[PDB]
């Protein structure tokens, strides 16, 4: 599955190497997302399992092609500090423990949906 | 200045047009942000003097290139709301007035950073 992958790549690291701003600036750089200083984005600390069951009866519906989670995620956020969108990026991390929303297709993660959440 | 206008492209919008989500949806296009579904920015509904004096001393030094204004500003957050990141992009509207932090380069505001504040 090719957007799956995708989204893997961008959103999933189980064993994270610190969660700080420098986990932050070596994983958007090593997943790619660099090519302009992409301003935000979430790495989750679950398992591939969890994460999916996100798009099954573990989610609940939060409007078209969103899906909330029943429980709660160890993640961390990283989101750009600099005033060049060119890199090298540099960033910022924030550790929570929350709900998030994913785009899912056919029960498949798809996308991250980085907007705030209370 | 090339980056000064840039800035304003992406952020400068002082009669803004009902700062929904279709407002988002229309000026995520109109300004050139949608060639993939960007998935946070900021439109700033203010005077082009008020955010530039933030680059000054109506600004204070918030890390590395980045000053946080001194005072409020009425703000609509544009942030993604699909699954995918192909346009046509569908957009969720935030209004808020609030401090905001800018990146700077020779006292003119160069780009805006999207990082939560509380
Ligand atoms: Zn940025
Ligand atoms: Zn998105």
């Amino acid at each position: 599955d090719s957007r799956y992958t995708k989204f893997l790549t961008q959103h999933y690291d189980a064993k994270p190497k610190g969660r700080d701003d420098r986990y932050c600036e070596s994983m958007m750089v090593k997943r790619k997302l660099t090519s302009f200083c992409k301003d935000v984005n979430t790495f989750i600390h679950d398992t591939k399992n969890n994460i999916k069951a996100i798009c099954g009866k573990k989610g609940s519906p939060y409007g078209r092609n969103l899906r909330i989670s029943k429980s709660h995620f160890q993640v961390t956020t990283c989101t750009h500090k600099g005033r060049s969108p060119r890199p090298p990026c540099r960033y910022r991390a924030s550790k929570g423990f929350r709900y998030i929303i994913i785009g899912c297709e056919n029960g498949w993660p798809v996308h991250f949906d980085e907007s705030f959440i209370s």
